[PDB]
C-alpha cells in the first residue's frame, strides 16, 4: 500500500508498545495554492482489526461509498474505545511550529464548536504545542500519533522516517485526544482522502 509514493506498512507496532495495529486506509492532507491540490503529508491510520470490527458491528454489510456519507460511522470510529495509531509522513517540509499551530487551530475549533474548551484542554494544548515547538519537520520525516486509550494521547517524531524506539511524550485529556484523532476522522477532519480510504478499508473488514 503506497500514498504518493510513500508506502504504508500493513501493520505497525506503536513506539513502546507491545501490540501490533493493522492499516486501515491512508490518504493525504492537501492544501490549495489558488485551486491547485498541493500534498502536504501523507497520513496512515492503525487499528487492531478484529478488537475495531467487534465495536462497529452495526455498520456491517454497508459499502464504503455508504459509510463514507455517513457521518455517525466515523464518530464510532472515533469513539471506539480501541488501540489506535496514526502515521504522518511529510511530503513537504514544514517547521514543526507550524505543522503543531495548524493543528492545534483544527482541535481548539472543534472543543470550541463542541463547547468543550476549559482550562484542562487549554493546558493540554500546550504541551502539544510544546511538543512541536522547536522540531523541524523535514520532507519525508514521521509522526506518529498513538491513542493507547481514547483520552491518552502518546507522540513520538523521527526526522529520520524510521520507527521511534519509545514514545516521546504523553497528553492526557479525552477532549483534546479526541478532537485530534477527529483531525484525520472526523468531521474536522484535513483528509477526505484518508477517511475514504478507512471507510473502504472497515468496509471490507466487515465482510
Amino acid at each position: 500500500v503506497t500514498v504518493d509514493g510513500i508506502e504504508f506498512p500493513p501493520t505497525i507496532t506503536p513506539p513502546g508498545s507491545s501490540k501490533s495495529l493493522t492499516l486501515l486506509g491512508a490518504g493525504v492532507r492537501g492544501i490549495e495554492i489558488e485551486t491547485i491540490q498541493i500534498k502536504v503529508t501523507a497520513i496512515g491510520v492503525y487499528a487492531e482489526p478484529e478488537v475495531i470490527a467487534s465495536h462497529l458491528q452495526k455498520w456491517k454489510g454497508k459499502s464504503a461509498s455508504e459509510l463514507v456519507e455517513d457521518d455517525g460511522f466515523f464518530k464510532d470510529l472515533v469513539q471506539a474505545p480501541v488501540e489506535k495509531l496514526v502515521k504522518i509522513t511529510m511530503i513537504k517540509g514544514l517547521k514543526g511550529s507550524q505543522y503543531g499551530g495548524a493543528v492545534e487551530e483544527n482541535i481548539r475549533d472543534r472543543l470550541a464548536a463542541l463547547d468543550k474548551y476549559s482550562e484542562a484542554e487549554e493546558e493540554a494544548l500546550e504541551e502539544f504545542r510544546e511538543f512541536f515547538k522547536t522540531k523541524s519537520l523535514p520532507k519525508g520525516s514521521v509522526i506518529f500519533f498513538h491513542w493507547p486509550s481514547p483520552s491518552t494521547l502518546q507522540i513520538s517524531f523521527s526526522t529520520d522516517g524510521s520507527l521511534p524506539e519509545e514514545a516521546e511524550a504523553t497528553v492526557e485529556n479525552a477532549n483534546v485526544a479526541a478532537a485530534l484523532l477527529g483531525v484525520f476522522l472526523g468531521e474536522n477532519s484535513v483528509s477526505p482522502s484518508t477517511k475514504a480510504s478507512v471507510a473502504e478499508g472497515i468496509s471490507a473488514l466487515l465482510m
